[PDB]
């Protein structure tokens, strides 16, 4: 599923992510806009690691859920790669906000520290009713 930008704020604060671990819901879109399109089939393969990222917010298999297929993989969620890619975001969003507990929290994906930090993100949910 390819989520309108309104449809997906929505359904994320309704998820309770809109500052979860101090993350205003404008940041868990201008991830998702980056990381996939807001499309949750998303699948992108590190040639390099052999890691592959799925989903929405694009959730690395070598620590957020379980492939099989990828060396030294480690299962923090407990979850199958495969729930990420539903239209349902329910997984990915419980993957998420455990992936963010970490120290790092939300600059372990480097696509949130070259697009949307320390930058103006409220685009990503004006209008929107949130």
């Amino acid at each position: 599923k390819v989520f309108e930008r309104c449809e997906l704020a929505r359904t994320l604060k309704r998820l309770g992510m809109d500052g979860y671990r101090g993350i205003s819901l404008a940041n868990w879109m201008c991830l998702a806009k980056w990381e996939s399109g807001y499309n949750t089939r998303a699948t992108n393969y590190n040639a390099g690691d052999r890691s592959t990222d799925y989903g929405i917010f694009q959730i690395n298999s070598r620590y957020w859920c379980n492939d099989g297929k990828t060396p030294g993989a480690v299962n923090a969620a407990h979850l199958s790669c495969s729930a990420l890619l539903q239209d349902n975001i329910a997984d990915a969003v419980a993957a998420a906000k455990r992936a963010v507990r970490d120290p790092q929290g939300i600059r372990a994906w480097v696509a949130w520290r070259n697009r949307c930090q320390n930058r103006d993100v409220r685009q990503y949910v004006q209008g929107c009713g949130v």
